């Protein structure tokens, strides 16, 4: 999966602002992070919809 090595290896995780960021396959921790603290942040406070 070279062209996919390429891909990441440029891509890779990308962000400017906690709410603006760009998850990729080499998301793992990093992810989870700003993830939960990016747009699942507001959207859930947006309408979270269910728990758990």
């Amino acid at each position: 999966k070279v062209n996919m090595d390429l891909r990441a290896n440029l891509k890779q995780v990308k962000k400017e602002d906690t709410e603006k960021e760009k998850d990729l396959r080499d998301v793992g921790d990093w992810r989870k992070n700003i993830e939960e603290k990016s747009g699942m942040e507001g959207r859930k406070k947006m309408f979270e919809a269910g728990e758990s």
